[PDB]
C-alpha cells in the first residue's frame, strides 16, 4: 500500500509486523520525480505485497522529518518489524532501488 504520512497510520503500520518504507519527497524535486517513477511498479510486485509505504512531504511535515532524522528530499528509509534496517538518499538506479526493497 501507499499512503500519505500520518502519525496514526505510521504507528499502526510499525506495530503490525509488516515492512514499512518511509519515502520523503518534495513536489519540486526532479530526483524525487524520477524515484517515484521507478518505485511505483516495484511497489506492485509480489515481493512487495506486505510493504506499507508512507509518503512524507519534506515541505509540510517537519515533525516527521525530525522523527526520521531526515535532512534531504529523496531519502528512503526501510523498516522491518518496527526498526530501521537501512536508508538511502538520492538513489535512482532501478536495480539499486529494487535491491533496497528486497535484500
Amino acid at each position: 500500500s501507499v499512503e500519505p504520512y500520518s502519525d496514526a497510520a505510521f504507528t499502526q503500520a510499525q506495530a503490525s509486523g509488516a515492512p514499512v518504507l518511509v519515502d520523503v519527497y518534495a513536489d519540486w524535486c526532479p530526483v524525487c520525480k524520477r524515484q517515484e517513477r521507478e518505485l511505483t511498479p516495484l511497489f506492485a510486485q509480489p515481493a512487495q505485497r506486505d510493504l506499507r509505504v508512507f509518503k512524507v512531504n519534506f515541505d509540510t511535515q517537519k515533525a516527521a522529518l525530525q522523527q526520521f532524522r531526515v535532512s534531504q528530499q529523496s531519502t528512503l528509509i526501510l523498516y522491518r518489524n518496527g526498526q530501521e534496517v537501512r536508508r538511502s538518499i538520492g538513489e535512482t538506479s532501478p536495480s539499486a532501488l529494487s535491491d533496497f526493497l528486497t535484500r
